[PDB]
């Protein structure tokens, strides 16, 4: 399992979330955030962002990174980043259920 | 160590630091948050909207390795109401802690 | 890579964001938070009486960086968050396996895996 983490111009949350929803990937956590990088700013100087976080697993990551990439892409300076972190287990709280990768 | 990230219903926030803390897991990070999935959107529609994103508790927990299956079973017990939205709990690797005050940072090594 | 995760006193922002950009440290997000742990807090009002508070405003900073560069890092948060009193906050470095610029499409992978 993988947590795959973007952070995107919070415009473009409807495409992601559309283009996720579209590859049977309906669940996601999305936190307001602030950031800079290579941008600015007419500055100030952290700009708004939005961050999306979907546990995925292994076999879905490129899926899910390339449906974000194609989403939140306007070719421009602050379209953001995704980091891909490992999740060693992800637990249904109503049920218990753990799921992990069989190795 | 590994970080311990709840996603919960905002009500549940309560329930789950006091599990945590009758354990002796004190420390804690908690981000307000919005989330979707398996759950029924929220409507709403008055006249004369929407809320497709509804509103979520993140709580995150850094603990050794041996400490983890505990942490998690607290907060399912806490946290659980077995209806759709109750949340999810990730279990993610921390490779240092730093105590920034101190400068002493804990390393694990198995 | 890893990602450097920051939990720091609010009011050490500028000083944290000033630290690592002078150490050619641009890149971060920024999360507002609250936390709880060894500091304890207000336990002090004013309205004739009330004495409550649990969690405290807290300020979450996440740098992804090269292996290599996470000491140096990890040595920048700590000089420009610490005051020596409980709360100054925690470090958690994390493993980061892919990093994608969304304007490119480029992705930083560590090499030593397949593919
Ligand atoms: N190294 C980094 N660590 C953490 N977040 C980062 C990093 N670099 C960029 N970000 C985040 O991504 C957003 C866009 O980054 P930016 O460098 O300005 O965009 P881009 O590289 O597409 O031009 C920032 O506002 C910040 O939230
Ligand atoms: N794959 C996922 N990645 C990130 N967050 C998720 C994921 N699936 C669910 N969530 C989070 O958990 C919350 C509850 O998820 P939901 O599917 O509605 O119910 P349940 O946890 O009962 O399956 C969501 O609102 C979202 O915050
Ligand atoms: N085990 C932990 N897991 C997650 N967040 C923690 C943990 N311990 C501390 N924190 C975070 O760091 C902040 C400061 O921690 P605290 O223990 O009160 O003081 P100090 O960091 O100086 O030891 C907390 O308010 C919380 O946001």
């Amino acid at each position: 399992m993988k947590m795959v983490v973007a952070v995107i111009r919070p415009e473009k949350l409807e495409c992601v979330k559309k283009a996720l929803e579209e590859r049977g990937f309906v669940g996601m956590t999305v936190t307001e955030v602030k950031g800079r990088g290579e941008q600015k700013g007419i500055e100030v100087d952290l700009l708004q962002k939005t961050k999306v976080e979907v546990v995925v697993s292994d076999d879905a990551v490129d899926e899910v990174v390339e449906a974000i990439v194609s989403s939140a892409r306007t070719g421009k300076f602050g379209d953001g980043r995704i980091f891909v972190i490992p999740v060693e287990k992800s637990v249904k709280i109503r049920t218990g259920d753990e799921e992990v990768a069989a190795a």
